[PDB]
Parts: structure tokens; C-alpha cells; sequence
């Protein structure tokens, strides 16, 4: 049962990823980050929408994400 990934709250604009920390296959959990994300002057960071596992992703390090942008398709865990 698939779920998407999107950015909830990164303070303001637009902003991009300096480190995707996460992959396919992993195992995320809420308040645990998931990417690094620049722009400016300063570094901020995205955690996770919710928990379980990462599925698929049609983003890149040095590439775009703002609130709501679909990051990444996760599923809530499937007995790995």
C-alpha cells in the first residue's frame, strides 16, 4: 500500500536538496530527517510526514522541493 512524501513546513520560498539522507528501501520514521534542504544563507531541514519504509523518488541532490512538492513514495512498512 503505497503513500507520498511531501515537504510540510521548510520557513519560507522555494529551497533545494544538499543531502537526500534517505534511500529506497529504508526505514524512516516522523521527526527522524529525511533531507537536507538550502537556498539562501542557511541550511534547513525536512523530517518525515509520517513513518515506515521508502518505496520510489523522482528527486535529485541539487534539485527542488516546497511545501507540499511529492518528494518521495514511501509504504508503511511490508514485512521486508
Amino acid at each position: 500500500m503505497v503513500k507520498e512524501v511531501n515537504v510540510p513546513d521548510i520557513g519560507g520560498d522555494e529551497v533545494e536538496v544538499t543531502e537526500v539522507m534517505v534511500k529506497v528501501g529504508d526505514k524512516v520514521a516522523a521527526e527522524q530527517s529525511l533531507i537536507t534542504v538550502e537556498g539562501d544563507k542557511a541550511s534547513m531541514e525536512v523530517p518525515a510526514p509520517f513513518a515506515g519504509v521508502v518505496k520510489e523518488l523522482k528527486v535529485n541532490v541539487g534539485d527542488k522541493v516546497k511545501t507540499g512538492s511529492l518528494i518521495m513514495i514511501f509504504e508503511v512498512e511490508g514485512a521486508a
